[PDB]
């Protein structure tokens, strides 16, 4: 359909209006249109905090029966091959792996960035079969060990930053014991990442995943999120009065057809929040 074409569009460009960015027709559409017959799926708004407070992504579901959709886009012209291993990453899952679904994502000034590999949720992989991807970074395996200690083991879905070269693992699963205030504060001090205050830690304490990010240069983990669904607006994990507000405002006027996931990403510099607005 060519409404929601522009539909979907036309609410990109309501959400990301409410953060006064503004959106770059150019780098948009053809990659919404290459995708149309999905658009009648799963399509999300999500922000950021900090110094990306002028940053969204929209993320959108392509079942496995399109064919790689990373694939699409090149091919198509829509985003060059960078001639490293995170281009064939993709394909070698769902070689390597059942991959029930897929998504792609952009950014609204930058276009294209990243691409998602869902898995069954009666059949989530480890860190070792994911290990056992060719592609994948060698930092995946040289992570096992520390990923264990810590209940790191179920993965439910990657993502893959084709401009940084970048995977995170959405972990899940969790046993209670892997989200408490003590082990939190282990696992962030042994990987060198900002530590989390009371809020931080009272948020973790709710969550339902945790991702890392990995690539594909060294062993270090370059950041950490821990991830929380709730319905409730407000539960940003910032005492900031812009951040609450900020985020609150994007939580209760982001545009719906018909829900929120909430981010606290951990980096070695500093502590940025993201929350996901779901269309579909």
């Amino acid at each position: 359909e060519a409404a929601d074409v522009e539909r979907v569009y036309a609410a990109m460009e309501e959400a990301a209006g409410l953060l006064g960015v503004a959106c770059a027709r150019d780098k948009i559409y053809p990659l919404l249109s290459t995708f149309q017959d999905t658009l009648v799926s799963v399509v999300v708004f999500s922000m950021a905090s900090g110094r990306h407070s002028t940053e969204l992504d929209f993320s959108i579901s392509v079942p496995t029966s399109h064919g790689d959709p990373y694939a699409t886009v090149v091919e198509k012209g829509l985003f060059p091959a960078t001639g490293h291993p995170v281009d064939d990453l993709l394909a070698d899952t769902q070689k390597h792996l059942p991959v029930s679904m897929f998504a792609i994502d952009g950014e609204v000034t930058g276009g294209f960035k990243k691409t998602y590999a869902f898995f069954p949720t009666d059949n989530m992989p480890g860190v070792a079969e994911l290990s056992a991807i060719p592609s994948m970074p060698p930092a995946v395996a040289e992570n096992a060990e520390l990923f264990a200690r810590y209940g790191l083991d179920k993965v439910q879905m990657t993502s893959m930053d084709y401009k940084k070269r970048q995977v995170n693992l959405y972990f899940s699963e969790l046993s209670a014991q892997t989200l408490e205030a003590e082990s939190v504060l282990a696992l962030v001090r042994e990987l060198g990442l900002h530590v989390p205050n009371e809020l931080g830690l009272k948020f973790c304490k709710r969550s339902f995943s945790v991702y890392p990010t990995l690539n594909w240069e060294t062993g270090k983990i370059d950041r950490l999120c821990f991830a929380v669904i709730s319905n409730d607006p407000t539960l940003v994990p910032s005492s900031d009065e812009g951040d609450i507000e900020k985020f609150h405002n994007y939580a209760t006027k982001a545009p719906y057809a018909y829900t929120l996931v909430y981010g606290l990403t951990l980096s070695p510099k500093e502590e940025y929040y993201k929350l996901g607005a779901p269309y579909h």
